[PDB]
């Protein structure tokens, strides 16, 4: 509609460089396999271009409502107006993003009770079934498909949403998941909560041997210790996917905000 074409056709060139950018940061990267900064610069770059791919495959919906709104000019009004029109992109963004974080904080929050109980758990005398339990139902409830476990798509209350394997394969690499995360349903699949840092703590419990007819087990403080060290280790596992999960979302905060910016800089330029 008259300047939308502008916009639009403008925006194409923007999916195509971050296109060539996504490549060439990864071949950087390939220079230095285990670059921190390499890594991270081709990450966003990648979800940058997701973005925009999101923006592009929307503009239909998106110019609508725009121009519907230019319709009834400042520029901070223009970057107003844009911001708000243009939720079927920032759900299936921010929103999602929002979604993982908050399903995966409940998770945690889950396992943290477990930990809350160690002490009534335990030479040194650790309940091994007791702890191993708790441990096996926290995998069964998680290992299902449900509001508690799905990251992607978010689950907007009654009944499972799922989405198309490509769809939910670009969530599991940009939210750099294990394949253990992505699990069909129905006509599609789902990503959900990576519960291997769990599963290696039983298998660890199970390697510290039978326990007494306690059904919990004494063991020296050599081996107690390799244990309860190798047990933390699963918890910071844990603990540090939360934390880069929350490190993408801030960045893609920041990823949408400059989108919005560009977005009502072609606009606001396709007037003068």
């Amino acid at each position: 509609s008259g300047y939308l074409d502008d916009v639009s056709a403008k925006f194409d060139t923007g999916v195509d460089n971050l296109q060539t950018q996504v490549t060439e940061a990864l071949d950087k990267l390939a220079a230095k396999p285990s670059d921190p900064a390499l890594l991270a610069a081709y990450q966003s770059k990648l979800s940058e271009y997701n973005l925009y791919r999101n923006a592009q495959s929307n503009t239909v919906k998106v110019f609508k409502d725009i121009d519907a709104a230019i319709i009834q000019i400042s520029d901070a009004e223009i970057w107003d107006m844009v911001s708000q029109n243009i939720s079927a992109i920032g759900d299936s963004y921010l929103g999602v993003y929002e979604n993982v974080v908050a399903v995966y904080t409940d998770f945690y929050q889950a396992f943290s009770d477990i930990l809350s109980k160690m002490g009534g758990w335990l030479t040194v005398k650790l309940d091994v079934t007791s702890l191993k339990n708790d441990l096996n139902s926290l995998v069964n409830k998680y290992n299902q498909i449900n509001s508690n476990t799905v990251l992607f798509p978010a689950q907007s209350g009654s009944g499972v949403k799922v989405a198309t394997e490509a769809e939910a394969r670009q969530w599991l690499s940009e939210l750099n998941l294990p394949n253990s995360c992505l699990k069909s349903y129905g006509s599609g699949y789902v990503v959900t909560v990576d519960l291997t840092p769990l599963q290696k703590m039983v298998q660890d419990i199970d390697g510290l041997g039978a326990p007494g007819k306690d059904s919990k087990l004494e063991m020296d403080n050599a081996k107690y210790q390799a244990w309860q060290s190798g047990f933390k280790a699963q918890e910071e596992n844990m603990k540090t996917t939360l934390q880069t999960l929350t490190q993408k979302y801030s960045n893609a905060n920041s990823l949408y905000d400059n989108l919005v910016k560009v977005l009502s800089s072609t606009i606001s330029s396709s007037l003068e």
